């Protein structure tokens, strides 16, 4: 049943045609249980960890990797006699990289808990329902309520369905509907239809909406829709279409693959045209045996030498590292890579109330009548201090603290709001804050009372969990409550009847202690207190007071203002009829006005100067809220997202009027407008999308139900500590301690990241180049091959390993929030940085070959002078007589590869110094900046000497110590590309682009 808030009950009623002192038959019940299915939202599960691992090899990169380990596997069992020994280590160092790395890949995109999940604790097991079978209620599971049933709620009941109501059994049916509007005060429900079509959540004032629950009071509803048809459905649904997004860079990482897994596929067919060249004359001595096994041989060792494994680790270990930072500012990243794509975010969109706002009801202006002479009415007027529920804060006058006990009026006051109070505070020994029992709105008043302290009560010595109700306790021993009149909807205001206590002193004679909405509340009024004094309310005096209550009503302070007052001399208890609500008015009359107290839901300390920082880095921040317009604007003033007289008719909405906006003209206000109010669920994430599609890095900050779709489009999500734990569960990062600030250090950090990583992507990458170079420079011409993959994969996962990860832990720049934030579209290397480490790739690539081959001809030992032989040694077994003075061996030499090797582990060692910086050469900045770095490279080192000297290890490595004169040769012939490198930033700080 659609429409059903402007459909009449008597429409509804006609429409599942069922009464309302009846209900639907238990036939009904099962046909409607056939057509709309049960009441209850489906799981969404997530993949188990089996097809995740499987994903993680499905992306075409990652099988290159496999398949040259298949191949390797291979051609490493077919291997001769000779070393089968340890043929096997290559199809495992590889075919175990591939495992780590899925592990890895794992335990970082995984999101371990659920939202749906949490959502689902706002689906009551239980719902009450009247069915034709019985005329008692009947307690039923939730999950089988139809649309068409008569549902009875009640005080504490979680709402089981969308319904409207139909008969408001309590004076008044009070709703926490803040999973749908983030606001917690209760929302004064009533029959009537409420005709636009139009209308948003806040507006259906006559629908009860399934997972809200019930503050106060029992009612009669019919359910108009159940299950995913529901608002709280939408919510679930929203959260359902998980697209799994990624980070920028993983993004970049995605796309490389598809950039490598292709560069791998050219270069070799390419090969294989180059190996095809001399396949024109093979002689056909070793027939193609030989010839078929030389070319998987090579493949294997490009394969490895172009997938820079060992990367996916570096960037766990920088973000995992990076989350450890964050955690202790208190940010808990629930996503490694978020922790970095907080850093390009450029505009942030905020929840206001318990986000932006402590969501903590506080009462901060006052008033009282200090005299009235004839027509005149000078007002007292106090505010008061503290943005939370704990009774801590001060009463100011021209904003000096003073003692409230002073003033007869403030006694009084308090009196009143102490008394005519259905709510308290307490203090939660668990959490260690004070919390509401009852309504945000009463609760204030009853912290009120405790800063204000009109008896001057000692409570410096008491626990925080007997300060709480300290001096409303107080007050309690002076007037006894003896019943009290409940709000009704046609007053607008509240009372309790009280006697002072056995032993007066304080005053004889019962009174009655009114508040509510000022303008029913002062019509009322007869009389004005003034001190302990009571004077005829007058119209000018009247009209005083209601336009000063008006401007608190709408400032730039738009307080919710309650007018407090009392019957000096109430009806005797036995003429007045408590049964009756009608009455109520009636024995509120012939009032003395004595006091107007005004609260808002106040901003956190910190956000103002977030903001700011915020605005210093280039990001926009965007309010977006449940709640008023007016109140929305109020607070996005308090907090600086507007100027205290900014005009902002066209920067903020509610969203109804987003709504009405063209299309195109939505789009552009989510650029212009910087707080959107009175919005659903939706309406969140439509606006980040909107932002989203001007490919705007956009965050939402949140601690609401009502925040998770827009918590979960976000390219990140952040929730506040203190919120919902759906809003945490569909988050990226929870700011445990609710520090708004944290968000600037988060996005500092996630800069800080951003910088080390794409740079430490490049040294890794540089790397990654000149082995390929190498591997295709000893493969075209015929030479044999200056590295093998068991070796490259050690420099790639180990040697350049440490180097990279100490990248990672340069020191960010000075400047790095002034900057605006980097573009998302912005690349990982352009035009002169492309081609500035093809250069460093070409000459490591070469310099390679270069060092090994020179082992052979113009090296001492040293088979060796053999030129146009040398890129000839297929011939050597058939051909001999050719090789005369040599052996036929000689040719799988360890040292020549130790040589190539050791030129590699040295030119990447320097290509690490190179690293530090971008544009300033080594000269202006020190290589004794980084000392991690330096730490890092002495360790590679240290390895790669190991594994040179250590009986096992050059054996599975094929490599042969180098005496002190081939060192001397490596030296010489690999700290040139610190030079040419370092030439390349003189030649780009200058005539370049600096
Ligand atoms: N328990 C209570 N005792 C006394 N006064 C109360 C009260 N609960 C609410 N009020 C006062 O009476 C008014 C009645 O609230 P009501 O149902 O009219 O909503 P609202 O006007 O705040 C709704 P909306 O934002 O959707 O238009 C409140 O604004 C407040 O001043
Ligand atoms: C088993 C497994 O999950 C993985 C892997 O096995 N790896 C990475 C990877 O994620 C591969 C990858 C995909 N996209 C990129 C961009 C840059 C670098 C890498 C990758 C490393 C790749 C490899 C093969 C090491
Ligand atoms: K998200
Ligand atoms: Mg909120
Ligand atoms: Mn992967
Ligand atoms: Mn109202």
């Amino acid at each position: 049943m659609e429409a059903a808030h402007s459909k009449s009950t008597e429409e509804c009623l006609a429409y599942f045609g069922v009464s309302e002192t009846t209900g639907l038959t238990p036939d009904q019940v099962k046909r409607h249980l056939e057509k709309y299915g049960h009441n209850e939202l489906p799981a969404e599960e997530g993949k188990s960890l089996w097809e995740l691992v499987i994903e993680q090899f499905e992306d075409l990169l990652v099988r290159i990797l496999l398949l040259a380990a298949c191949i390797s596997f291979v051609l490493a069992w077919f291997e001769e006699g000779e070393e089968t020994i340890t043929a096997f280590v290559e199809p495992f160092v590889i075919l175990l990289i591939l495992i780590a790395n899925a592990i890895v890949g794992v335990w970082q995109e995984r999101n371990a808990e659920n939202a749906i999940e949490a959502l689902k604790e706002y689906e009551p097991e239980m719902g009450k329902v009247y069915r034709a079978d019985r005329k008692s209620v009947q307690r039923i599971k939730a999950r089988d309520i139809v649309p068409g049933d008569i549902v009875e709620v009640a005080v504490g009941d979680k709402v089981p369905a969308d319904i409207r109501i139909l008969s408001i059994k309590s004076t008044t049916l009070r709703v926490d509907q803040s999973i749908l509007t983030g606001e917690s005060v209760s929302v004064i429900k009533h029959t009537e239809p409420v005709p636009d079509p139009r209308a948003v959540n806040q507006d259906k004032k006559n629908m009860l909406f399934s997972g809200t629950n019930i503050a106060a009071g029992k009612a009669l509803g019919i359910v108009a829709t159940t299950g995913v048809s529901t608002e709280i459905g939408k919510i679930r649904d929203q959260m359902a279409a998980t697209e799994q997004d990624k980070t920028p860079l993983q993004q970049k990482l995605d796309e490389f693959g598809e950039q490598l897994s292709k560069v791998i596929s050219l270069i070799c067919v390419a090969v294989w045209l180059i190996n095809i060249g001399h396949f024109n004359d093979p002689v056909h001595g070793g027939s193609w045996i030989r010839g078929a096994i030389y070319y998987f041989k090579i493949a294997v060792a490009l394969a490895v030498a172009a997938i820079p494994e060992g990367l996916p680790a570096v960037i766990t270990t920088c973000l995992a590292l990076g989350t450890r930072r964050m955690a202790k500012k208190n940010a808990i990243v629930r996503s490694l890579p978020s922790v970095e794509t907080l850093g390009c975010t450029s505009v942030i969109c905020s929840d206001k109330t318990g986000t932006l706002t402590t969501n903590q009801m506080s009462v901060c202006k006052m008033f009282i009548i200090d005299k009235v002479d004839g027509d005149f009415c000078s007002l007292n007027e106090f505010s008061i201090t503290g943005s939370t529920y704990a009774p801590e804060g001060e009463v100011l006058k021209n904003d000096k603290p003073i003692r409230s006990g002073q003033f007869d009026g403030l006694v009084e006051l308090a009196t009143i709001c102490a008394l005519c109070n259905d709510s308290s505070l307490d203090f939660n020994e668990t959490k260690g804050v004070y919390e509401k029992v009852g309504e945000a709105t009463e609760t204030a008043l009853t912290t009120l009372v405790e800063k204000m302290n009109v008896f001057n009560t000692e409570v410096r010595n008491l626990s925080k969990v007997e300060r709480a109700n300290a001096c409303n306790s107080v007050i309690r021993q002076l007037m006894k409550k003896e019943f009290t009149l409940e709000f009704s909807r046609d007053r607008k205001s509240m009372s309790v009847y009280c006697s002072p206590a056995k032993s007066s002193r304080a005053a004889v004679g019962n009174k009655m202690f009114v508040k509510g909405a000022p303008e029913g509340v002062i019509d009322r009024c007869n009389y004005v207190r003034v001190g302990t004094t009571r004077v005829p309310m007058t119209g000018p005096v009247k009209e005083k007071i209601l336009s000063v209550i008006k401007e608190w009503g709408t400032g730039r302070d738009t307080l919710r203002c309650l007018a407090l007052a009392t019957r000096d001399t109430p009806p005797k208890r036995e003429e007045m009829v408590l049964d009756d609500s009608s009455r109520f008015m009636e024995y509120e009359t012939d009032l003395t006005f004595v006091g107007v107290v005004g609260m808002l839901d106040p901003p956190r300390k910190e956000v103002m100067g977030s903001i700011q920082l915020c605005r210093d880095a280039g990001i926009r921040v965007i309010m977006i809220t449940g709640d008023n317009k007016g109140t929305a604007i109020a607070i996005c003033r308090r907090i600086g997202i507007f100027g205290e007289n900014e005009e902002v008719a066209d920067r903020a909405y509610t969203g109804r009027e987003f709504d009405d906006l063209p299309l195109a003209e939505q789009r552009e206000a989510c650029r212009r407008a910087c707080c959107f109010a009175r919005v659903e669920p939706s309406h969140k994430s439509k606006i980040v999308e909107y932002l989203q599609s001007y490919d705007e890095i956009t965050a939402m900050t949140g601690d609401g139900v009502n925040d998770a779709p827009a918590l979960k489009k976000a390219e990140i999500g952040i929730a506040m500590g203190s919120g919902t734990a759906v809003a945490k569960t569909a988050s990226e990062m929870v700011l445990a301690d609710d520090n708004f600030s944290t968000i600037v250090a988060a996005v500092e950090e996630g800069r800080a990241i951003y910088n080390n990583m794409k740079q430490f992507i490049r040294y890794l990458i540089s790397s990654n180049v000149g082995e390929v170079v190498c591997i295709f420079l000893t493969a075209a011409l015929g030479l044999p091959e200056a590295l093998i993959p068991v070796q490259l994969l050690w420099v790639n996962l180990v040697t350049d390993g440490l180097p990279a990860t100490a990248l990672g832990f340069n020191p960010p720049d000075l400047d790095i929030m002034d900057r605006p934030p980097r573009s998302p579209k912005e690349p990982l290397i352009s035009g002169w940085l492309f081609f500035r480490y093809m250069a460093i790739g070409g000459y490591v690539g070469a310099a390679t070959v270069g060092a090994a081959a020179w082992w052979f001809m113009y090296a001492e030992d040293g088979p060796g002078v053999t030129y146009h032989q040398l890129t000839h040694f297929m011939q050597c077994t058939e051909d001999h007589p050719h090789f005369e003075g040599l052996d036929c061996e000689i040719f799988e030499a360890p040292e020549p590869m130790t040589m190539a090797l050791s030129v590699l582990v040295t030119i990447e060692m320097c290509n690490a110094l190179n690293s530090l910086s971008e544009n300033q050469s080594l000269m202006r900045m020190p290589p004794w900046v980084n000392i991690w770095l330096l730490g890092s490279i002495c360790l590679s080192m240290s390895l790669h000497f190991l594994i040179l000297y250590v009986d096992p290890l050059p054996m599975i490595f094929k490599l042969k110590a180098l005496d002190l004169t081939q060192w001397l040769m490596v030296l010489k012939i690999s700290l040139p590309v610190i030079g040419l490198d370092e030439i390349l930033k003189f030649i780009a700080r200058n005539y370049l682009e600096g």
